[PDB]
């Protein structure tokens, strides 16, 4: 899938890397196998390591969480590798905040309201399907010409998300990931997208609490919008190991 967001500044900031080693980092997503295949072959290409992982600390534990780096954690570990440089965030600060992605397609309802029924879903027409969503009642509402509510939780979710990142990379649907539900509606009116898939993005503290569960969401869940991106660094593959 493409992610398709807003021209934000976010500065650049010069803030120090420290190692980390792999095992005490979480994920709070699933993977994708492509995003992990691209890291892999692009970090043995040139041996150089220059985007550190984000972490926040998990409170109460010896233990950090993934904010920003699945993939380069995921394909470290896959190599080999122990360590990986890292900026540690203040994850509980104001100036970081969480949001979600909107997947949204261009196509016809039919070999996916069909392809999600067959994973085990359901989809209810219902007007207030997208308020619903909002205030975290349903696991997505499905917005275009019509408006469905598609009932459940996390385990839903991961449905929704397993069809799309497969259909994606098969090619029968073009998949963006908006960060914002009202650029995907005006490209919806240009014609360019169909349908829109809205759920309720999580809080910091669902996400330190699913963590700490040992759960995963699907992946496109978070959206971090972080105060600063930090400058890229100089560290060698072979120290990492
Ligand atoms: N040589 C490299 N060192 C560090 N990060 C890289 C390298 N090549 C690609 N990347 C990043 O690896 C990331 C893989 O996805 P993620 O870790 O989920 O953000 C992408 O954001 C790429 O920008």
């Amino acid at each position: 899938g493409v992610e398709k967001v807003p021209k934000y500044d976010i500065p650049t900031k010069k803030v120090d890397y420290v190692f980390i080693e792999l095992d005490k980092m979480k994920p709070h997503e699933q993977l994708v196998q492509k995003e992990l295949e691209a890291f892999i072959e692009s970090v043995t290409g040139s041996g150089i390591f220059w985007k550190p992982m984000l972490l926040a600390k998990v409170p109460g534990e010896d233990m950090y969480l993934i904010v920003d780096g699945h993939h380069r954690w995921a394909g470290l570990q896959k190599l080999g590798a122990k360590r990986a440089p890292s900026v540690i965030l203040d994850y509980f600060s104001d100036d970081v905040k969480v949001y979600t992605w909107y997947p949204a397609f261009k196509g016809d309802l039919n070999e996916v309201v069909e392809r999600l029924k067959k994973e085990g879903l359901e989809v209810i027409e219902d007007p207030e399907a997208e308020e619903k969503a909002e205030r975290g009642e349903i696991a997505f509402a499905l917005v275009g010409e019509k408006s469905f509510a598609i009932p459940g939780g996390l385990e839903e979710q991961k449905k929704v998300s397993k069809v799309l990142d497969e259909m994606s990379v098969e090619g029968k649907i073009e998949l963006i990931y908006y960060g914002l539900k009202e650029d995907a509606r005006e490209d919806m009116a240009k014609g360019e997208i169909d349908y829109v898939f809205i759920r309720k993005a999580p809080t910091k503290e669902e996400v330190m609490e699913l963590v700490k569960r040992g759960e995963v969401y699907s992946p496109k869940t978070t959206r971090h919008v972080l105060p600063f991106n930090p400058d890229k660094i100089d560290v060698k593959l072979e120290e990492l190991f």
